[PDB]
């Protein structure tokens, strides 16, 4: 697993649960596009994206359909979706986890990078 | 002030100052038109961005350039950027603050709505 | 201001306002001294908690009385408050923001220290 | 395991590593009582702290040793100790979560609660 994402919940303090991930890789013509997507778990994560021969070095994005998330639970929210975007670099550790923390008009993102 | 960014330094303890911010907006086929642009001044603050006029109903996409700003510093961050997508102005016109708060492998984001 | 605190409302997109703050000090027996208190004005900030001359070095915890203001929106939330504890003025005075942005479930702090 | 503690470092993209921790019950006389203690772990994680039987309701404290960790980075930090305080509640769910995120002028912590 070279890249999991992780989502959280700040309002009720759970998992996000079935939130939408959408995965995409940079073209050569500046253009995203799609590479994997998936919806989080009942611990809020999200494996099984990529392998490591498919995941070379690149800019991607990581989007989190938040809105659907909020209005699921009867909540008028802000932001259309989060997004996150980044370098994947060979030099680094391996193993890439994308966390999200989210409330209805504020979101927090981290990497944690580490070695198998 | 329709719109007014605000960001700031969690490694350093002080405002994000000259951070580049791109504000884009989702034209009537769905592509990012750029709206407006500036940086942050010593406060981390960045003013003047646009008009109650010309800040229409729209989808908009702020893009505060964290790369930059860490690389300028001489530090290798892990995110192209901060992006911040929101519907504005549906109900009619509203004041909003988007503020940041930046680490080299992290960043939050939260709004301020307010109705004039 | 010296010292001066600002507190968010992630879930309403707004300032916190009415949020009970308690400042102390650590004495010379190692006990909590009752330093300053007061709460938050519309704008989510509070300011005149003390003056340059009272703000001698020492070691500070500013308290933010978290559940009580969830409690008086009606919701239950986790944390009993926010405590944010820092030495301060030991190179000699400087200008303190200490700056919250509270969720039901969590919370993040900042601090904001420049030099007149 | 009803009480977990995990920390991550936001400007490395890491766990925190062998980070003190102190776990501590508000007493009768409303003074603090340690409770548990420990050193998060090489994935930042801090298990075994207590046990269902041990971990009554009641209000609970946990000192996050920040400055220590920032110092032996060879970072100067802003704060003493992050310190989250909180109820359990045996109306709510089993498993407590106590997170943080970690920067040296800044702090976020969230708690999630499940039901195993
Ligand atoms: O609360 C967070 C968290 C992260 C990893 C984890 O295993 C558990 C967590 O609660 C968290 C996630 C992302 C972020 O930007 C800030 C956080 O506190
Ligand atoms: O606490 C915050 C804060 C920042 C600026 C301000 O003028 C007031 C605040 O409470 C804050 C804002 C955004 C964010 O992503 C994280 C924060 O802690
Ligand atoms: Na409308
Ligand atoms: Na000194």
């Amino acid at each position: 697993c070279p890249l999991m994402v992780k989502v959280l919940d700040a309002v009720r303090g759970s998992p996000a649960i079935n939130v939408a991930v959408h995965v995409f890789r940079k073209a050569a013509d500046d253009t995203w596009e799609p590479f994997a997507s998936g919806k989080t778990s009942e611990s809020g994560e999200l494996h099984g994206l990529t392998t490591e021969e498919e995941f070379v070095e690149g800019i991607y994005k990581v989007e989190i359909d938040t809105k659907s998330y909020w209005k699921a639970l009867g909540i008028s929210p802000f932001h259309e979706h989060a997004e996150v975007v980044f370098t994947a670099n060979d030099s680094g550790p391996r193993r890439y986890t994308i966390a999200a923390l989210l409330s209805p008009y504020s979101y927090s993102t981290t990497a944690v990078v580490t070695n198998p």
